[PDB]
């Protein structure tokens, strides 16, 4: 009964040269896996190392267009480095950044296989850069790769090509990149949470709304749950997994768990905009492990409150070792219930626990 991490410091090389103040920091990583120590929750883990991303394994989900331009910032000088970055939305690059991807995504390969190998039961990946934003064909969003989407690919390449695979995704952004990666897919089931506002909110898309359920084999096997008016906080995420995410996740019975883990919905986060407790985590993680045998793998994606991402995943961690879940302190906003029924309007048709 095994609980499997992996961290490598080497993932914070990748960084902002004109503002070392960006909030997508490389101490967040060294951050989290520094509570997890103060909470004695390391020595409980088996240390799972860090590899490389291939680069036959990055065509999994991208384009050898987007793989070759990222792997050439490896040598740019800053001017092109600069200027590459500006081509894209919300990107900045350094000379590490190839790299620092293909190590978490990596990282991300060899967890899953620990899960599916039976090594560990479970896993958390205190990895970065993110990767939910990232598209078949550009980054996007902070994100090079999508790690997520990429490990699912992974999974299914090891064990079967159809193995059931869901990302829920519960950073506060919505994961445009899962979403179009699988937008036709019956395999993988993408379930993503995130602060909409009509489309105003990153990444400003109509594509994050409730009514984008899947195209082709893959109609019913997206569930977009969008917050719509201000402060969204525990009630609502647990309002959501209960009406929602767990009885759709329960009929779709998944082999494997990978949560696209962002922690920027969380009570603090400067971006985010919402308070979901450390506590809330909690609760979240400990009920996704009751699926997939319990084979579940929190990546991490967003989270820019450093003593808020690291009190998170550490909470998080502490549930997938088997600890009882804490207490939870109120009625739902209004309009977090508006957003749960458009959600079963947009899909009682296809699963029949709606
Ligand atoms: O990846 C992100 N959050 O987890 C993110 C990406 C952006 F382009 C902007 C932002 F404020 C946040
Ligand atoms: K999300
Ligand atoms: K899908
Ligand atoms: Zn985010």
């Amino acid at each position: 009964p095994i609980t499997g991490l992996v961290y490598d410091q080497r993932m914070m090389l990748h960084h902002n040269m004109w503002d070392s103040h960006h909030p997508e920091l490389p101490q967040r990583i060294s951050r989290i896996f520094s509570r997890h120590e103060e909470l004695r929750l390391l020595s409980r883990c088996h240390r799972i190392p860090a590899r490389l991303a291939t680069e036959e394994e990055l065509a999994l989900c991208h384009s050898s267009k987007h793989i070759s331009i990222i792997k050439s910032s490896e040598h740019m000088k800053p001017r092109d480095l600069n200027r590459l970055g500006d081509e894209y939305n919300s990107i900045f690059i350094s000379n590490e950044s190839y790299t620092c991807a293909l190590l978490a995504a990596g990282s991300c390969f060899n967890s899953a296989q620990a899960i599916l190998t039976g090594q560990v039961r479970n896993a958390v990946a205190i990895v970065r850069p993110p990767g939910h934003h990232a598209e078949k064909d550009t980054a996007c969003g902070f994100c090079f790769f999508n790690t997520a989407a990429l490990t699912a690919r992974y999974a299914q390449s090891i064990t079967r090509e159809s193995l059931r695979v869901l990302i829920v995704d519960w950073d506060v952004h919505h994961g445009n990149g899962t979403q179009h990666i699988f937008e036709e897919d019956d395999s993988v089931l993408y379930i993503s949470l995130h602060r909409y506002e009509d489309g105003a909110f990153f990444p400003n898309s109509e594509d994050a709304n409730y009514d984008k359920v899947g195209l082709g084999k893959g109609r019913g096997y997206n569930v977009n749950i969008p917050w719509n008016g201000g402060k969204m906080g525990d009630p609502e995420y647990m309002a959501a997994f209960h009406h929602l995410v767990m009885p759709i996740a329960r009929e779709f019975a998944p082999e494997l768990v990978l949560v696209s883990a962002g922690f920027d919905a969380a009570r603090g986060d400067p971006l985010g905009g919402f308070q979901v407790t450390p506590e809330g985590y909690a609760h979240l993680t400990h009920q996704l492990m009751s699926l997939a045998a319990g084979r579940v793998l929190i990546i991490l994606e967003g989270g820019y409150n450093l003593t808020s991402i690291s009190e998170s995943m550490s909470m998080c961690t502490s549930m997938l070792l088997g600890d009882s879940p804490p207490s939870l302190d109120t009625p739902l906003k209004t309009s977090a219930t508006v957003s749960i029924n458009n959600v079963l309007r947009a899909h009682a048709p296809f699963w029949s626990s709606l």
